[PDB]
């Protein structure tokens, strides 16, 4: 198998083929991610006359985001549409080879250049009581570029070499709780010295990061988590992995943005 060497989405469509209503939904659901993403950049555009000065850098990196993730999902759309055409014969649709094939590169570049503007997002709302800006800015940067890199890594041996795919999987996690134990930290030093209110939203930010960011590794696990011969094993892990991945990145960078605009808000 050539054609399906690159990763799972590949790999069905070149053996197995996707039916109708997972080709279907996969690309419904990748469409409504963008559609979301540039409803978020003009909410974010819009609502930045409603905090103070002091807070809008925060708007502004929301609305950075919005671009870039309307533009590579977008991209990703395209890239799920154009490379899996339907076969009469079958009644399937199969990896193209007329196409580009499949590629996650759109993805990963988006996490790239996202992880590190939601992350320092939150420096611009809320104030460190104990720690120092540039430590956790620095923190988060470097840990959040290893994380997505050695996820990188991973991915490419998804179905070449599946032992290799988690134990870059795991390098990866581990940046990954190196960041929600400095968050849990910016968090809780973010509370001290403003209101109830205040404080309410904050809580809220912190379960819908944890959530959110969670959601990532579960949809990179996602065909593997009903084991080697199980139900997800197919068609309908490539569904949930990009169905998981679409309810990240609007919960991750949309409901995310809300939730910190609200909270400069609450501030001003």
């Amino acid at each position: 198998q050539e054609l399906g060497n690159a990763n799972f989405e590949n790999f069905i469509g070149a053996t197995e083929g996707f039916s109708e209503i997972a080709y279907q939904f996969t690309s419904h659901i990748l469409t409504l991610g963008y559609a979301v993403m540039l409803a978020g950049l003009l909410y974010f555009i819009l609502t930045i006359k409603n905090v103070d000065k002091k807070f809008q850098m925060s708007n502004i990196l929301s609305a950075v985001v919005m671009v870039s993730a309307f533009l590579l999902l977008y991209a990703q759309a395209q890239n799920w549409t154009s490379s899996f055409t339907f076969n009469e014969e079958v009644g399937r649709y199969f990896l193209d080879p007329s196409g580009d094939l499949f590629n996650n590169g759109y993805r990963y570049l988006n996490w790239l250049i996202d992880v590190p503007m939601l992350l320092f997002q939150i420096l611009f709302v809320v104030s460190l009581t104990t720690s120092k800006f540039s430590s956790v800015r620095n923190q988060f940067w470097f840990s959040g570029a290893m994380m997505i890199i050695t996820g990188y890594i991973g991915q490419f041996y998804e179905v070449s070499n599946l032992t290799a795919f988690l134990v870059w999987g795991a390098i990866s996690s581990a940046f990954f709780f190196h960041i929600l134990w400095v968050m849990k930290k910016v968090i809780n030093e973010g509370k001290e010295g403003i209101s109830p209110a205040g404080q309410k939203i904050l809580s809220n930010i912190w379960i819908l990061f944890l959530i959110s960011w969670t959601l990532y590794p579960g949809a990179y696990l996602m065909p593997y988590l009903t084991g080697v011969d199980g139900f997800l094993y197919s068609e309908d892990g490539v569904m949930a992995r990009q169905l998981v991945y679409t309810i990240a990145d609007v919960s991750s960078k949309v409901i995310y943005g809300v939730l910190l605009g609200n909270l400069a808000i609450t501030l001003s």
